[PDB]
């Protein structure tokens, strides 16, 4: 299997598993453009979006998510719509904001708006899951039942901290 050829803004290439970079929307195409794939150290094309430092965390996401366990034997699906995110996807929801805000920016450009929900759905978590606006607070962000809330549709909160 070949890789996947890609030149970090700041002149910082990257080679990397192709299936992963698969769940990079914006990269198939320039797979087939100027990609052609043949042994994966193919000639770099330079990409002006991300630098190495963060186009790392963007390409390991892809890493993880097209070798996501395999269902063993009765329930044959990873997930239904969103429902139970692992442990690589986890880590990610925990770490700084610097790293945390281009998260949801790089994911964007490349289209994964699979990376875009999940750290859109945890950025806006701590308001009320709602509009993701800062400023939305000037008028209490958005009444969503606050007032209950004790619910608590998630669960899996082990607070496992450290990573």
């Amino acid at each position: 299997m070949p890789s996947i050829k890609l030149q970090s803004s700041d002149g910082e290439i990257f080679e990397v598993d192709v299936e992963i970079a698969k769940q990079s929307v914006t990269i198939k195409t320039m797979l087939e453009d100027l990609g052609m794939d043949d042994e994966g150290d193919d000639d770099p094309v330079p990409l002006p979006n991300v630098n190495a430092a963060i186009l790392k965390k963007v390409i390991q996401w892809c890493t993880h998510h097209k070798d996501d366990p395999p269902p063993p034997e009765d329930d044959e699906n990873k997930e239904k719509r969103t429902d139970d995110i692992p442990v690589w996807d986890q880590e990610f929801l925990k770490v700084d904001q610097g790293t945390l805000f281009e998260l949801i920016l790089a994911a964007n450009y490349l289209d994964i708006k699979g990376l875009l929900d999940v750290t859109c759905k945890t950025v806006a978590n701590m308001i009320k899951g709602k509009t993701p606006e800062e400023i939305r607070k000037t008028f209490n962000i958005k009444n969503d039942f606050t007032e209950e809330e004790e619910a608590q549709v998630r669960k899996e909160n082990q607070w496992c901290e450290e990573k």
